[PDB]
């Protein structure tokens, strides 16, 4: 199977919140998102499928600038990131998110995807 299919399938049945971004396309576009991520954020899959893995569409007033920078650098340098950051749902409700990005490499050791997952840690 392809990397996109293979990675998504790994999480079947876990009800995880995650997206897959295409690292070989400008802007690192989201090319897949789980049902859990749809429910978490309040955005439809259709809306999410026109957004970037940086998850800029989740930024709001209290989203720290330094956190936005960390995310940009992670994606730009194609490196891992584990970050506690305030994100905003579709209707504006804020939530604390543990944002986890890992670069996915192919058989040639080239980064072809980003796996980015989201844990609601507002608790």
């Amino acid at each position: 199977n392809t990397f996109l299919d293979t990675i998504a399938t790994r999480f079947d049945g876990t009800h995880s919140n995650f997206v897959l971004g295409n690292a070989q396309a400008n802007g690192n576009p989201i090319v897949y998102c789980s049902d859990g991520f749809v429910d978490l954020t309040g955005y439809s899959r259709a809306q999410i499928m026109q957004k970037g893995c940086s998850c800029h569409f989740l930024y709001g007033p209290d989203t720290k600038e330094e956190h936005k920078q960390q995310i940009e650098k992670s994606l730009s340098n194609k490196m891992e990131l584990k970050l506690e950051v305030i994100f905003y749902k579709k209707e504006g409700a804020p939530f604390w998110c543990l944002f986890d990005i890992v670069p996915i490499k192919n058989e040639k050791r080239d980064v072809v995807l980003f796996l980015a997952s989201h844990k609601d840690i507002t608790h």
